[PDB]
């Protein structure tokens, strides 16, 4: 029932000095050379795919081919995404079982499962462990992307930051033998840093912290106002506002850290006993003012707002932010547009001076990241009609809204996906069910919301563009899943693609249609089903042309068996946008390769 092998570096085991009788004696030599490699180590740069060559003797694989078949799995671990795994079958399938010495006087039928048991050993005892020995995995937060930084370079950074936390008195040394509550790490967010703690933890406080987290979220929806509906706010604003819309999007800096601990406590107190009694009066208040952390075998005290990674910080921030929000954000123009989230405000107005002033107030009440501030004020140096907010792009002039796709240059588009699910594992002999799950709706469901397919304020062309761009994402995952099929599944007969892909195209054009209808508007003209369908096909072709040598057959089938020509019943819609890969997606990498 279990076919997946997690590429995650978190499965590595403490390698033994020698293997027992269940393993061939070859592995002993390997384990031995391994121990030697962990000593010759120098701060000098190494490549895991080269040390293993010194560790696992070639006498193990027999022929270069078998050696290469395996070291591919290593490269997968070296260039993995969070949640990625392969089929255990790939560890024993195809291998030239004759060229393998230690498996000769072993019955030809018992060989598959034996090689599996061994390749796994190496992977879990040497390969993964030596990777983690030199490097440190870091989740970049931009999807399931993972970067491997040399432990030396990471530690050096961790220190630079650690001392900064000392001098700025965000940490203070103590002497207690207990109460750390957790250990703090330093994740290199972009180019700044983010200091976070980790609960030890204990299950004797977890169903308790849940009741608290939930109870505080209740105080929010019962005592404090909501930001309202983004779709509604932007709808009504554009409906009534006829002049030039002016707006600013500000990003609050260190929301968790800029919390005034003294005040948040007094906020927890004033909470009506209806919800939360004298238990919060002390505990939640106590927890906040007493956030101790364990670092380098020393327990420093954090006194800079709330700590990230603390089970309480999540809700307490939303309570403190909604409190502040209520203090200095009451008297905003009632005819103006306002919208807040985690740490992002979005103020619009036909009167620029009011937008101008909102920023001043917002910079007075909070601290902001100016580099992430987006506006169209003349007073700013980089005006833009298009400001990003809540995964959508609002054009202050055309009033149009498009999905926000965070795709940095050179970013590997595959990471954006979670093709492998460890709870619902798909056997290697069934590629159809795998390709299907990949082509589901759940993931791109965000690009299929009112914001994209509404016709109240969005032009006919914008809706078609929103669909095309979202289908490109799908199309990009199709290629991403197709790679997995020929690497893990080891598919040779590529024919079932047509059944899934054709169903995928039709299914989505329908998803669009129904959505375009549910949110029709005065900007509507006519969205013919066959048109939506064409865009979907136009999308797959755009992403597919990136591997003309691989998808040659698939492309031709689309160009001949499908009517790609779409009939926009609307005139003000440039159709040439669907005849090429959108520039937004023109910079993603679709070519994997190990480097570390």
């Amino acid at each position: 029932m279990v076919h997946y092998y997690r590429l995650s570096l978190k499965s590595r085991q403490k390698a033994p000095k020698i293997v027992n009788s269940k393993y061939n004696s070859i592995l002993n030599i390997a384990l031995k050379n391994f121990r030697l490699c962990k000593k010759h180590k120098t701060k000098k740069p190494v490549q895991i795919l080269a040390l293993l060559q010194e560790i696992i003797p070639k006498s193990y694989f027999g022929t270069t081919t078998n050696l290469k078949r395996f070291y591919k799995v290593v490269e997968k671990i070296l260039t993995q995404s969070s949640f990625e795994c392969i089929h255990l079958s790939v560890l024993h399938k195809c291998y030239d079982y004759d060229a393998i010495p230690w498996l000769q006087n072993v019955e030809p039928n018992l060989r598959p499962k034996l090689l599996l048991k061994h390749n796994l050993f190496l992977l879990d005892n040497i390969v993964k462990p030596i990777i983690a020995f030199y490097y440190k995995p870091i989740k970049t937060l931009n999807g399931h992307e993972i970067k491997f930084i040399r432990k030396e370079e990471y530690i050096s950074f961790e220190s630079k930051v650690f001392h900064k936390l000392k001098k700025m008195k965000y940490l203070v040394e103590v002497q207690d033998e207990v109460k750390p509550r957790g250990v703090l790490n330093i994740i290199p967010k972009q180019d700044n840093f983010r200091a976070i703690v980790s609960i030890f933890p204990d299950s004797a406080r977890k169903p308790f912290f849940k009741l608290l987290t939930s109870k505080i979220y209740k105080v929010l929806e019962e005592k404090y106002k909501t930001s309202g509906s983004l779709y509604t706010c932007w709808s009504e604003f554009t409906q009534k506002t006829q002049g030039q819309i002016y707006g600013i999007k500000v990003d609050i800096r260190d929301a968790y850290g800029n919390v005034k601990i003294p005040v948040l406590c007094k906020l927890i107190q004033s909470i009506p006993t209806h919800l939360l009694d004298s238990e919060k009066k002390n505990f939640i208040v106590d927890h906040i003012s007493n956030q101790f952390v364990a670092f380098r075998r020393k327990i420093y005290k954090w006194n800079h707002g709330l700590l990230q990674g603390d089970p309480l910080s999540g809700c307490l921030c939303e309570l403190y932010m909604a409190f502040m929000d209520r203090l200095y954000f009451s008297n905003l123009d009632k005819d103006a547009f306002i919208h807040r989230t985690v740490d992002d405000y979005f103020f619009c107005s036909p009167h620029p001076h009011k937008v101008y002033d909102f920023e001043l107030l917002i910079k007075g009440v909070y601290q902001v990241n100016p580099t992430k501030t987006r506006t169209n004020l003349p007073t700013h140096r980089h005006p833009q009609d298009e400001i990003p907010y809540c995964g959508k792009i609002f054009n202050l002039t055309t009033r149009q809204v498009r999905t926000l796709y965070k795709l940095p240059p050179n970013y590997e588009i595959r990471h954006k996906f979670k093709l492998w699910n460890f709870n619902n594992q798909i056997s290697d002999d069934n590629p159809a069910r795998f390709l299907q799950k990949a082509m589901d709706f759940p993931f791109i469901c965000n690009s299929f919301t009112k914001f994209e397919f509404n016709t109240v304020f969005n032009d006919q062309r914008t809706v078609f563009a929103n669909f095309y761009d979202a289908m490109i994402c799908v199309a990009y995952k199709f290629d991403a899943a197709m790679m997995a099929l020929r690497t893990s599944f080891l598919v040779n007969d590529f024919g079932f693609i047509w059944l899934v892909l054709s169903s995928t195209v039709r299914a989505y054009a329908s998803r669009a249609f129904k959505k375009i209808v549910t949110y029709k508007g005065g900007k509507y003209r006519k969205v013919t089903f066959q048109c939506l369908k064409s865009i979907a096909w136009r999308a797959f072709l755009a992403v597919l042309k990136r591997r003309t040598e691989i998808y040659k057959g698939l492309i031709d089938r689309i160009k001949s068996r499908e009517k790609l020509t779409m009939k926009f019943h609307d005139g003000e819609v440039d159709a040439s946008y669907f005849c090429k890969l959108p520039e937004k997606f023109r910079f993603v990498k679709i070519n994997r390769k190990a480097s570390i």
